[PDB]
């Protein structure tokens, strides 16, 4: 496979990673285009019952939770999606590791919930098509309290610490891993943030963060191993030039 930071650049092996409209990006809210057509996000089916369980796996680049069929997400008219999986990006002891930044600010970690457009039956058909995939992204920051929803996942990392290992977790309310404010977000068109870096992905970044305790953020960043005998840390791609793309905001943003 490929690696974060290490190895030689990605375009050597995956030339699409040198495309012009890549993710992640630095969001500057005062320069985002206010778009009142961007209405509150709509999710359904995200409150899962305890059974069947969900697969949780350390793939060497992140921890990835496989979602069951039936999770629906709507960005707007004509833009309906089904959720496939969620995974995270983080830093290290101290160091933040979100993928997107806000005015150059990097947050402790970031969650990505990846979705397939209802236009397509299979991910392979949607790759590279405009709108074929959509990601919901939220920043994770340090709060004073244990976050109970995340603890359901974070308490299971120790058992998948080795690269390639997997476990099963009870169904949970996936929407409780996301912010409560569905009305304020940024949206733009970019790419997958790992090879093959396919373009056409609609990114929606919540303005509101989710809060984890310090211990929880330490558990996320320090438990897993990656390729070789290396710790799975700092698993974020550098931000990419906008190259003339306009980031939209669903709310009046970046004032004072
Ligand atoms: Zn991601």
């Amino acid at each position: 496979h490929w690696r974060y930071g290490g190895d030689p650049p990605w375009p050597r092996v995956s030339p699409a990673c040198a495309g012009r409209f890549q993710s992640p990006v630095d969001i500057r809210p005062q320069l985002a285009a206010f778009s009142p057509a961007l209405r509150p996000l709509e999710l359904s089916g995200f409150q899962l019952p305890p059974l069947p369980e969900l697969r949780l796996r350390n793939n060497g680049h992140s921890v990835q939770l496989t979602l069951p069929p039936g999770l629906e997400m709507k960005l707007g008219p004509g833009r309906e999606y089904r959720a496939l999986q969620l995974h995270l990006h983080w830093g290290a002891a101290g160091r933040p590791g979100s993928e997107h930044t806000v005015e150059g600010h990097r947050f402790p970690a970031e969650i990505h919930v990846v979705h397939l457009s209802t236009k397509y039956a299979r991910v392979d058909e949607a790759l590279g098509r405009p709108g074929g995939l959509a990601v919901l992204a939220a920043f994770l920051e340090e709060g004073p309290e244990e976050n109970s929803a995340y603890e359901q996942l974070l308490s299971r990392l120790e058992e998948i610490a080795e690269e390639g290992s997997e476990t099963q977790v009870p169904g949970l309310d996936i929407s409780a891993l996301l912010p409560s404010d569905f009305s304020r977000y940024f949206q733009y068109e970019g790419s997958l943030t790992t090879p093959p870096c396919a373009q056409g992905v609609i990114w929606t970044v919540f303005n509101q963060t989710v809060s984890l305790s310090a211990k929880q953020l330490h558990t996320l960043s320090d438990t897993l191993w990656g390729p070789g005998d290396s710790r799975l840390q700092l698993n974020f791609r550098a931000t990419q030039p906008l190259n003339g793309r306009v980031i939209e905001a669903s709310f009046p943003a970046g004032v004072d």
